[PDB]
C-alpha cells in the first residue's frame, strides 16, 4: 500500500504519524514496553494535545522477538487469531539504560536509541541484522477512506533478498515487488495466491512474521526499495523477527512457533492417478487406467475420484452419484484389492441443487448474511453457500459426513477451494470477517485432518489441499493448483513449490503435465521427471486423462523409470521428511537455502535441493538442453555415475529418461531394494553409496523405520586412506558402493564384488575398514 | 495496470475485447494490414454488430518490427510524438498465405495466425523469440471511470530476465515489478524515477519500444508472471519489437532508432567539484577549494556553481547575486585562468519573487492553466511557474540568457529538473498535456544542448541533467540524482546507472559521498573509487561540502589516487566513450550486456564492465569485504597484477586506495603518461599493456584522437609461441608491457627492460615479434 | 467567516499559512515591500519548498496606509475596481532597520517587527492605534470545496467599539456581529442590507476601507472577540487603514479617497 509519494512526499489524504522520541521505557515483568512520542516531548508543555505509541517486545520463544505497536486499544480486536505457540517463561533480558532500552532473547535483541535520535535496532550477538528507522513505522490515517493503518519499514543491507510469503508464482526473490496476503482462487500464472503466508526470510538469516490473519499489504523494496514495508488496516501492529542465523534455522523456529508440518505415511510418497477433471469416469474408466497401469508394469499407489464422484451442481454433499458409482463400497474394496490408497474430492460449499442444501439451511449451517439471509453466488456451483466452519453443529455435521465416507474405504481427502471467502457476512461465532477470509482455509483443513486423525489415525492421515494460511502446514500435502501444460507453466509451479518451502510447507506436490491444456509429449515427459523427483507425484488434468500412453510409448517408459527409482530413494526420501516433521525443512529446497553462504545461489529457481544431498534441475527444453549451478565440491550424477567439478555452471543435453540429478561429496546415501512401492523394509536389502569422502570427512546416513525415526546409522570416516565404516542399530543383507572406485588396496571384515558404479563391499564381522590405493 | 482478476476474472466493470479471428489482410506498399474481428466471423450474419482491429504491420529501420493495433481512429492523437528515425524504403518481405500473414524485416519477423487458432509472433530466422497469445491483447473499456486502454502482453519464456524501462532504482531485473513511465521528483530510493523510458530488453536478445509518451503502465511479470504486459489510456496502441540478437545490437538499433549519445569532450571526463547546494558560497570559498585541491595535489578540471549562484526565491531568473558574486565576469575569468572549465546550476522554473517573473507573465512565456491563469504552486519556489518551451518566443528568452552566461566565460549547464509538469493546463502550441508531462525533460534539454552547440560548439557540448525521456540520451551527461550518504544507497544509484546504460544512455554520473546527509570517511571513500571509475565524477553534496578534507587526510590520497588513475586510462576510455556514441553502447555496462551467453551474469547488479575489457566491483562495506563473479577467463588486475580464473565467485578485502579492477585475457590496453588531466595527446607516451594473449588469439587496441575516431590501431597477435605487433596509423614514443612475463626467449625490432609487472618493450623497425620462453 | 474553531483548533479542512518572518525589505520609490515566510527562513536549507508573502505599504492620501498581502500574482484579477482616488507621490517617510520596516503617511505608520517575533502595527505618532498579531492574517485553502481565501485581524482595545459597514439594520455598535458586504433586497428588519461598504471606524477614531468589491466577510469580534476579522475569496488581501484621530476626520479622509 502506497503511503509515500517518492522521498520527499506523502499519498493525498493521508497523515501520518511515528514514535520519534521515547518518553518512559517501563519494564512489565518479562516484557519491555517503551511509549514513544510523535514529536519531542522533553518539556511537560508538551506532554498533552498529542498522540503517543505504545510499542511492547516480548517473547513467545528462544530467539524470536515480539514487536506490538499500538495507537488506540479501544478497538473491538475480535479472532480469529494465528495458531501460535506462545510460551509465558522463556528466558530474556531487558535492560534500561541512559542511552538505550534492550530486550534480549537467546542471540536476538531489540533495541531502541533513546534521546534526540530515535532508532529500533534488531541485533544478533549486537549486530545490526535489520531495524526501522525514524519515520519508518507509525499510523496512517487514510482521510480518503476513513481507514486506519499501522506500518513499518525493516532495513534490507546490500545485496540482501527477500524469499517466502506463501506459495506464490510470481520471481523467487521478492525484491521489487508487491505482494498481498489474501487467499484467491487465481491460478499458478498470476500474481495471486491459494496459499497465502505474511513471513518472510531473507539471505541475512532472519524471518519475520507479520501477526495477522486479515490482509498485509506488503512492498518488498517497491515502495522504499531499500525496506520491506508492511501494513495493515488495525490500530496495533504485531510482527514477529525471528533468527536463525541460516534459513534452515530460521524455519526451525518459524515451525516450532506456528507448526511442524506433519509426517505423511509412506504409501504418499507412491504415484497418484486421477480420474481428471471434467472427463468422463464411472468405475469401468477407472479400472480400465488402473488395469491399463498394471499391463505396462507401471506401479501405481493412489487413486484419487475428482469432482463427478458427486451429482453435478450438487457438489460437497458427498452422495456418490448413483448412475456413474452404483456401488461405491464395493468399488472401493475392489481398488483395495489392487494394492491402492483412495483419495476423494471434497470442498467445503455446497450448490443449492443438493437435496442437503435445505437440510442445511434449515439448520442454519451455511455462512449467513448479515441481514440472516444466505450467502450465495454462482460461482463454481449454481446457488452455492459456504459450509460454516465457526458453527459447531455445522462442523459436526461435515465431519460425520467424512467419517461416513473413511467408513466406506476412502483413505485420504483432496480439500481443495477454501479461498473465495466474502467478508460482506457474519460469521456464527460473531468473529471478524477480515480475519476468516484467510483463516477460514485453516479452519477447514483442521476439521479434515481431525477427521483422518479419529479415524485412520495421525500417523495415517494425508490431504491434499489447495489452500492454507498460517499454521495450516500441520495438514500436509499442499498441491501447487491449476496449472497449465508448457514449460514456463512448470517453471511458474516450480517458483511456487520452492517458495512455500520457504514459507513452512514441507511437502508439496503439482499436476504432473499440467492441470489445463494437453501437454505435448515431451514436455509431459519433462514434468514426469519433475513431479517424481518432487515430494509428492500426482498425474490430473482438467480436460484430458494424464494416463502415460495417452501421449506416447516413450512417455511409459519415462514414467516407469523414474516412479521405481523414486520407490529406490525411499530409504533416503523418508528421512528427509522426517527432517520437514522435526525441524520444518522442506524436501525440496531452495538452493539459497541449502547453501547460504554462495553468492552464485541467491536467484536460483530452476533447480532445488531434493533432501539434504541431492540437485536436481528439471528441463524446461524440448531438445534437452539444461544449464545449473554446482556449488562447490565434486558432485556425482546418482545413476549415470560422471563427475562435476563444483562452485560453477554447467550445461548438459538430456534424453527424457535424464536429466541432472546431482549427488555431492562426503555422502553416504540409502538406496533400497524394492522398485514397485514407496513402503517397504527399507532397512533390508540396503544399497547404500559413498560419495567422494574426502580425506578428514566422515559421511552419515541414517536409515529410517517407517515412524520416521532412524533404526540404523552407517558412518564412513576417512583418515588417511583409510576409509571405517560402522553401522548402529538394525539393518540385514545391505552393501556398500564406492562410488568410481574399480580398485582398493585392502579391505578388513567385507568381500568386494565389482559393478559399474564402482566397486561393492559386503560386510561381515563388523568394524569393516577399507584402504584406498 | 491491472486487467486480470487472477487467471479466471477480469476487474469489476472491465470489458475486454481482443483480435482472436483474422478476417482479412492486405499489403500496402511496404506495409501489412490485419484486419482482426473478437469472434468468429466466417459467415455473414456475425459480420456486422461487432468491433474490428485493425493491426498495421511496418519497419522503420531494418530489423526494427513496428506493430500498431488500432481500435477508433476517430481519436484527437495530438502530439508530441517522440523523435523517432522512420525511413519509408526500409527492405521488407511480405507474406500472405492461406495459414499465416507475415511481416519481416532483416532477422525479424512479425507472424499472425489465420484461422480457429489466434496467434501473434514474432520470430528471428524463423524462431520464436516472444509474442502475444490469443486474448492477450485488444481494449479495455473501464467502466468505473469511463477511460478506455489498450493493451498487450509479450511472453516470457524460462530464465528470461527483464531490464531498462529507464533510470531505476529497484531491483535490477524488472520481474515482478510494476514500472509506470511518469517522470517524477522523488530521490533515488523509491520506484519513482526522474528519468523514465518506455522501452525494455531481455537477456533473449530484443528489445521492445513502446511508442507512447504519456504513461505506460508496465507490469513486467507481475500481472501475468510470464508475459510483460503493457497499456495506455489510447484508442491505438503502438510497439516496436527490435531485434539483437545481444543487447549490445539491440541497443545499437534502439539508438540508431532513437538517438545516439553524443561523445562528449574529453574535459568533462576529468573530475568535478561544486559549490554543493545550500551550504555557504562566495568567490573566496571557491578560491579556497580550487588552492585547498592545488595545495594537496588533487587534480580538479570542472567547477560547479549550484543554486545560490541566485538570489534565493528567484530560481531560474539568472541574475548572478550581486552581494555574493559582485562581479560574475570576472570571477569566471580568473577561475578559467588556472585551466578550470565552469558549470552553474539551470532549471525550467522561476519563483515570483524574481523581478523577471512580471516580465515572463506579461509576454505570455510562462505555462498557463486553460482559463489564462499562471499555473503556480509553492513546491521548491515561492509561486513557483514553469517556461512553456513549446512558445517559440518563450525558447528564444530562455536560450539568449543561456548565450548571456556562455558569453561570460560558462562551459557547461547542470539541466536540474524538468520532471514535474503538470497536466491540467493548456500548452501554448496546444500540444497533449498527457504527453507533454515525460516529452518536456526532451523539450528542456535540448534547447540548453543546442545554446552550447550554437556558441561552444557541438563536440565542446556537455550537460548534467536530471531528467529525460526517449531520445534524450542526445544530449549526454546524466547523473543519479538526489541519493543519500550510504553504502544502500550507493548500491541503488548503481542499480540506476547499470539501467540507463540498458535503456539507452551511454554517460552516467552520481553525487560522490552522496547528495544527502554527511558520509562518514569510510563511505566516502568507497564512493571516490566507484565516482572515478564511472564515465563521469562529480563531488556535490546538499547541506557540507565534498572537498576530501571535509572528511578526513586518508580521503585526499583516495580522491589523488583514483583522479590520476582515470586521468592515465584516458586512452582507453576515451574509445569507449566514442562506442557509446557509435553503437549506443554504455560506458558503465552491467555484467549481462557484455556476457549475454553467461548464466551467472543475469542478475548481477553490484558490478559492472566499465568498457569492453575492465570489470569494476565498487566495495560497499567499511571493512572492505568484496564478492564478486568473474566470466571466463584469466583476469588481471589493473595495478596489483595479481590473477584471478574466471567462471567464478571471488571474495576479497581491499582497503581504500583498492577495489577489484579486473583486465580480461586477451587484452591490449592502451594508459597515457598524463596523469593530471584527461584532455591531451594519448597517442604519444602511451604504455600499452598486453594480458594474457592465448594462442590463436589477437588483442586489438585503438587509440583514439580528441574527436573519437581511431588515430592509431595496435594489435598483438599469437600464433605459437611467436607473437606478433603490428602498429597502424599516427602514434609517437610508445611502449608495450608483457604482463607477468619475466623473461623472454627472443625478440625482433625492438629492446626490452625489466618491470615489476612485466617486461617492457620499445618499438624500433615494425614487425616487433616477441617470442616467449 | 469562521477559519478557527475556539482558541486551539481550526475548521475541518482548512489550512492556514501566515507571515511570520521578515526575509527581505525592499523600498520601490515611494512604497515599501516586505517579503514574509510562513515559517523560520533564517538557514539556505529552509529558503525553498516553502510559500512567500509579499506585502505592499502604500499611501493614495495623506493618512492613509494601504496593505497588500499577497500570495499568487499569476491569478486573473478583473475589475470592476472601487472608484478610489488615488495620488502617486504623496509624501511618506520609509525606514528600514535592523529591528523594523516602518512606512508613514502623515501621522500614521504600518511597522513590520523583523527577527524572531513578528509584529505589524499601525502607528499615530508611534502609538498603537491597531494591528496584526502574528497569526491573525494569511491565505486559507479550503480543502471542502476547493476555494482559497486571504484574511486579516485589526485588534480592538478595551471599549473600543465598531460602527458603519453601511445602512444596517442590526444593533449600532457592530461587536458580536458578523457581516457579509453583498447587496440584498431584504427590507429592513434583518441582518442583510440593500447598501454594504466594506469600511468600519471604531471610537478609537480610525477607519478601515477593506479594497474588495466581491463579498467580504467581517468578524466583528464574532470569531476572535477582541478582533475584527476580514476575510475575502482572493490571492490577494489590500486593505487601507484610516487616520483620524477623530470620527470626524476619518470620515474626511474615507470621503476625499472615495468621493464626497
Amino acid at each position: 500500500m502506497k503511503i509515500s509519494d517518492g522521498n520527499w512526499l506523502i499519498q493525498p489524504g493521508l497523515n501520518l504519524i511515528h514514535p520519534l522520541q521515547v518518553f518512559e521505557v517501563e519494564q512489565q515483568d518479562n516484557e519491555m514496553v517503551v511509549y514513544a512520542a510523535p514529536r519531542d516531548v522533553r518539556e511537560r508543555t508538551w506532554q498533552l494535545d498529542t498522540p503517543l505509541f505504545t510499542l511492547r517486545f516480548f517473547s513467545p520463544q528462544e530467539g524470536i522477538v515480539g514487536v506490538r505497536i499500538e495507537h488506540f486499544q479501544g478497538a473491538l480486536n475480535n479472532g480469529p487469531h494465528y495458531p501460535l505457540n506462545i510460551l509465558q517463561d522463556v528466558k530474556v533480558t531487558i535492560e534500561n539504560t541512559e542511552r538505550y532500552a534492550e530486550f534480549k532473547s537467546g542471540n536476538l535483541s531489540a533495541r531502541v536509541s533513546k534521546g534526540e535520535f530515535w532508532s529500533l535496532d534488531f541485533l544478533r550477538n549486537g549486530e545490526r541484522i535489520t531495524g526501522s528507522q525514524v519515520k519508518n513505522n507509525g499510523y496512517v490515517q487514510d482521510t480518503n477512506n476513513q481507514r486506519n493503518y499501522m506500518f513499518e519499514r525493516l532495513d534490507l543491507g546490500v545485496g540482501e533478498t527477500v524469499y517466502g510469503l506463501g506459495e506464490r508464482f510470481t520471481a523467487l526473490v521478492r525484491n521489487g515487488q508487491t505482494v498481498e496476503t489474501w487467499n484467491r482462487d487465481g491460478g499458478t500464472s498470476t500474481e495471486q495466491a491459494y496459499k497465502n503466508i505474511p513471513f518472510y526470510m531473507t539471505n541475512r538469516g532472519y524471518g519475520v512474521l507479520v501477526n495477522h490473519p486479515q490482509c498485509v499489504s506488503f512492498e518488498v523494496g517497491s515502495e522504499k526499495v531499500s525496506k520491506v514495508q508492511f501494513s495493515v488496516e488495525s490500530e496495533y501492529l504485531e510482527y514477529f523477527v525471528i533468527d536463525g542465523p541460516t534459513p534452515k534455522a530460521v524455519l526451525d523456529r518459524y515451525t516450532r512457533f506456528t507448526g511442524r508440518p506433519a509426517l505423511p505415511p509412506a504409501w504418499s510418497f507412491g504415484l497418484w492417478l486421477t480420474t481428471s477433471f471434467t472427463t468422463n469416469y464411472d468405475e469401468a474408466t477407472v479400472n480400465s487406467f488402473i488395469d491399463g497401469m498394471a499391463e505396462r508394469n507401471l506401479p501405481l499407489h493412489v487413486f484419487h475420484f475428482d469432482c463427478f464422484w458427486m451429482k453435478a451442481f450438487q457438489w460437497c454433499d458427498f452422495e456418490w452419484d448413483p448412475l456413474t458409482f452404483p456401488d461405491p463400497e464395493g468399488m472401493i474394496r475392489r481398488l483395495k484389492a489392487k494394492g491402492l490408497k483412495i483419495c476423494v474430492w471434497i470442498n467445503p460449499y455446497i450448490g443449492q441443487k443438493s437435496p442437503v442444501f435445505k437440510e442445511l439451511q434449515e439448520k442454519g449451517y451455511l455462512l449467513k448474511r448479515p441481514d440472516g439471509s444466505l450467502w450465495q453466488w454462482d460461482k463454481w456451483q449454481p446457488g452455492l453457500a459456504i459450509y460454516d466452519f465457526t458453527n459447531p453443529d455445522a462442523c459436526k455435521w461435515y465431519a460425520d459426513k467424512l467419517k461416513g465416507l473413511v467408513a466406506m474405504g476412502v483413505d485420504c481427502f483432496k480439500t481443495d477451494f477454501g479461498e473465495r471467502i466474502p467478508t460482506d457476512v457474519q460469521w456464527f461465532d460473531g468473529s471478524d470477517p477480515q480475519k476468516m477470509h484467510n483463516h477460514y482455509a485453516y479452519i477447514y483443513n483442521e476439521l479434515v485432518w481431525n477427521v483422518l486423525k479419529d479415524t485412520v489415525g495421525e500417523e495415517e492421515a494425508v490431504l491434499f489441499a489447495r489452500s492454507a494460511s498460517v499454521g495450516a502446514q500441520k495438514f500436509p500435502v499442499h498441491w501447487g493448483g491449476d496449472c497449465y501444460a508448457n514449460y514456463e507453466s512448470m517453471a511458474e509451479s516450480l517458483r511456487g513449490g520452492l517458495s512455500i518451502g520457504l514459507s513452512g510447507f514441507g511437502f508439496w506436490s503439482h499436476d504432473i503435465g499440467g492441470f489445463e491444456n494437453t501437454a505435448p509429449a515431451h514436455v509431459y515427459k519433462r514434468w514426469c521427471a519433475f513431479g517424481l523427483l518432487s515430494s509428492h507425484s500426482r498425474l490430473h488434468g482438467s480436460k484430458s486423462y494424464r494416463v502415460p500412453w495417452a501421449y506416447d510409448d516413450e512417455s511409459c517408459d519415462v514414467v516407469r523409470f523414474f516412479t521405481q527409482l523414486k520407490c529406490r530413494m525411499m530409504p533416503y526420501l523418508y528421512r528427509e521428511a522426517a527432517r520437514a516433521n522435526a525441524r520444518g525443512t522442506p524436501m525440496m529446497r531452495a538452493m539459497m537455502m541449502e547453501f547460504p553462504d554462495d553468492p552464485a545461489c541467491d536467484y536460483l529457481d530452476r533447480q532445488y535441493m531434493l533432501g539434504d544431498n541431492v540437485m536436481v534441475a528439471p528441463v524446461f527444453t524440448e531438445a534437452g538442453d539444461v544449464q545449473f549451478y554446482l556449488p562447490e565440491g565434486r558432485w556425482t550424477h546418482l545413476w549415470h555415475n560422471d563427475e562435476l567439478d563444483g562452485s560453477r555452471w554447467h550445461k548438459q543435453q538430456h534424453g527424457f529418461l535424464s536429466l541432472p540429478v546431482y549427488v555431492r561429496d562426503n555422502t553416504l546415501l540409502a538406496l533400497g531394494n524394492n522398485d514397485q512401492r514407496p513402503d517397504y523394509v527399507w532397512h533390508e536389502g540396503t544399497a547404500f553409496h559413498l560419495f567422494n569422502l574426502q580425506d578428514g570427512h566422515e559421511a552419515v546416513c541414517e536409515v529410517p523405520a517407517a515412524d520416521g525415526s532412524v533404526i540404523f546409522t552407517l558412518k564412513a570416516a576417512r583418515t588417511g586412506n583409510t576409509i571405517t565404516v560402522t553401522g548402529a542399530g538394525e539393518a540385514k543383507n545391505w552393501t556398500l558402493c564406492l562410488r568410481n572406485v574399480v580398485k582398493v588396496n585392502g579391505l578388513q571384515d567385507g568381500s568386494q564384488a565389482e559393478s559399474e558404479q564402482g566397486l561393492v563391499v559386503k560386510p561381515q564381522g563388523n568394524a569393516l575398514t577399507i584402504t584406498l590405493h
